[PDB]
């Protein structure tokens, strides 16, 4: 039925990449126990809150399928809980710090000898034997080590963050391909292990293709797909020509074709008010002719000067700056759907408001309305995998400390037992 | 011991999506079987090489871990070839356009029908059932498609792509993330499952944070931790202030927080000439007070108006300004250092030069030196996971079927047989 029915997760992570990831797992049917601190909680309860005291939309879309209990580890009873947990647990996720976790004397070799089966997942700064291997981070910094932030937006401004969670959500979904890795060779050894993704890492997996092209500059001095590619196109905030004759390390090219073809973001009817009135036009290798008759230039069909790659280089931006003359009086979709017909890979730019109420996607599933008879409803993002058997559940988040009495009579205490922890606090 | 050893992958991805994926499976011991177009294989191959007639990097950075074999589809031996290939896998991996796999005769059906424990993979631009569910899409019309592009850049600019693979690798990581959850699903049922990626929701899924604030806008008109919630910092086009007022989708906030805590994208020396001369300095609130001690400014530590979050979302702006002062004269890691004192989130701007060849990232493994003996060496990116009791092996990128009679063999061809093939022109 579900591909982590009976998989037991001990939760010790806060914010945003440990819950995604264990969010996820719990999307999957695994059964997630979120172990948050007494009285405050995940930090991320009170963080940007859209009504008092009621936890925040950052909190809730980032913890629905998981169960919380309040638990203070900085105390004898409270490591000694872990251990009647630990020993109950398939894997533990954490975030806390470098040796936070070490600190609380839990320690990969006393986790094993608790529980040979356990695997321990863990998502960090930096990974370990790493310059920095002690330093907290956070989802922008991690933008900026891993080379997002250095590749990302224009040649005359500032390195620019994503919008996407490249070091955050991204670790997290890199560390649950990690526990699930563990799981296949856990069938094969019955021995557990310990995984850990460094947000560093995760965020240079996807710049993968950037060090394609500091290796392509490396060995050719140019990178022809990039706009300063083009003679006298590309200035800094002076007006000094930036040219491949100066650029050592990737440069920004602002909304150039990354991993896909030749493409620039155009602009469309309303783009002085709306600001997502936008268009993603590519110009593929395979395509010239079509383009050519959507745009009415026949004469630039067999124009050498036009009809490859290598020749269009000193003049695409020239040749987008035109396509685009071809877009002001249409908006996104009918540009959108006028491209479709000549088959050439054209998208609008979704806003945030489009996407929250589209059909399409609550439809398939991936934007879901969360039943919280206690908040209240609200949207989030489903699973993005689909599955010919299996279709995703999903239920609001916890309350704090909703299901602590719950979860330890789960363990096998009983009624008098618990009452004493609430007292002495331990709970 | 090797997380996936054992797990046979027919692959026919092409281009990055699918390729990460598989080459990823083959960082963890699986077999893959890349299957190519004769003559020309894998698109990747002649894209933007760096020397005529070699593989280009954009091929061998996401083809390691590989054996290839030619095979032309479009043919009733080809196809004969393939459904015999299918009783001998475990998992097959596919990303050609809407459709393509099934009008070569290999729907999900006939496939579950050739070998009922075969996993059948695929990485799409839109799920099934989408509107736009039949359109080709490359890496940055999904990022448009999926709200990356809308929420990522500055308000007086346009929507921005991000220079990570948000559309391309992280649909491929996504992607391994569902085939491994259905290969745990099939450790049960005892038989294989269809699975899909949707490049649009794995970008969506990044965008979890910006579907927070397109609700929390609805709900309360306004995002405090917004640039344009600031009184009259950022700017139109006319020369007047921004606001949320009249903003109904969540903008794009430059250089913002996002994910985290607030901070900004702040210069260093030589940024004039240095591209990537900037640090990010994130003004949590738990150490609004250290930050002080820096910025050598007690007289914030007791102004109310300045130690919170709430009495400071109207002066943001100018902090900043200010703070960037001191980095006048320093560079990336003089500010990251003079700063990691006071155990504050701040981190320099990795430049893709400096990360190729940082020692550090190849000592744990994230950046890799592959040998090549036939093109020579190449960098790549590792495993972005570290496993306590397993260690990848990354291997060089396959030559264009430099495995085909090799694995004709393998399914129990003859070395007469294979020459007819060859002869045919099915490989
Ligand atoms: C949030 C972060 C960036 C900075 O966090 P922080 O505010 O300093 O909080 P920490 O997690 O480091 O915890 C502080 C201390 O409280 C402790 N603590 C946490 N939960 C506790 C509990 N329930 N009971 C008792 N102590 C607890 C920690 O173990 C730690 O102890 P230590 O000082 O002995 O190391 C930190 O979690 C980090 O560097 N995490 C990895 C980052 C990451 O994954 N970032 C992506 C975020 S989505
Ligand atoms: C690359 C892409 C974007 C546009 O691709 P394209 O150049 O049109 O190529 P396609 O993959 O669609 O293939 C064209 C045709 O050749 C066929 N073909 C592919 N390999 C073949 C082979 N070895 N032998 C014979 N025919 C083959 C395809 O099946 C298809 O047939 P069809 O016209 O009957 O549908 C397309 O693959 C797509 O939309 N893919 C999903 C996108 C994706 O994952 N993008 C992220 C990129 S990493």
């Amino acid at each position: 039925t579900k591909p982590l029915d009976g998989i037991n997760v001990l939760d010790f992570t806060h914010v945003q990449a440990g819950p995604a990831c264990t969010q996820m797992m719990g999307f999957l049917g695994a059964n997630v126990i979120k172990i948050e601190r007494r009285g405050s909680g995940d930090m991320t309860r009170g963080w940007l809150q859209d009504k008092p005291n009621v936890d925040s939309l950052y909190f809730t879309m980032f913890n629905c399928n998981k169960r919380s209990i309040e638990l203070d580890m900085k105390t004898p009873e409270g490591k000694e809980l872990l251990e009647q947990m630990i020993k109950k647990a398939d894997v533990m996720v954490e975030n806390f710090g470098p040796g936070a976790l070490d600190r609380m004397g839990f320690t990969w070799e006393y986790i094993q000898e608790l529980n040979p089966r356990v695997i321990l997942a863990s998502v960090k700064g930096y990974a370990e034997g790493h310059a920095n291997e002690h330093l907290k981070v956070y989802e922008n910094v991690a933008q900026c080590s891993g080379g997002a932030a250095a590749t990302t937006g224009f040649w005359d401004g500032p390195p620019t963050v994503s919008g996407a969670a490249l070091g955050d959500s991204n670790s997290g979904m890199h560390l649950m391909i990690g526990i699930l890795a563990a799981l296949e060779m856990r069938h094969k050894t019955g021995r557990g292990q310990k995984v850990a993704v460094a947000m560093q890492d995760a965020v240079l997996n996807l710049v993968r293709i950037k060090l394609r092209d500091q290796q392509r500059l490396e060995r050719t001095g140019i990178l022809a797909e990039y706009p300063q590619a083009q003679p006298n196109f590309a200035f800094d905030r002076d007006g000094n020509p930036l040219s491949f004759d100066n650029i050592t390390s990737v440069p920004r090219g602002g909304n150039a074709g990354g991993g896909g073809q030749p493409g620039w973001m155009l602009k469309c009817k309303g783009w002085e008010t709306d600001a997502d009135s936008y268009v993603y036009f590519t110009i593929a290798a395979n395509m010239w002719p079509q383009i050519c008759d959507m745009i009415d230039k026949p004469e630039w069909k067999d124009d050498p000067a036009y009809n490859t790659f290598e020749g269009r280089v000193d003049k695409l931006m020239d040749i987008f700056s035109f396509i685009e003359t071809k877009f002001a009086d249409k908006d996104k979709f009918e540009v959108t759907e006028w491209a479709a017909q000549y088959g050439i890979p054209c998208g609008p730019v979704m806003s945030m408001k489009e996407l929250a109420h589209d059909p399409s996607l609550q439809k398939v599933g991936t934007v879901v309305e969360v039943v919280d008879e206690i908040r209240g409803n609200h949207l989030t993002v489903g699973a993005p995998f689909k599955f010919s058997g299996f279709q995703p559940e999903i239920t609001r988040a916890p309350l704090l400390g909703e299901h602590t009495d719950e979860v330890l009579k789960e363990l096998g205490l009983d009624d008098a037992k618990i009452k004493e922890l609430h007292a002495k606090q331990v709970v």
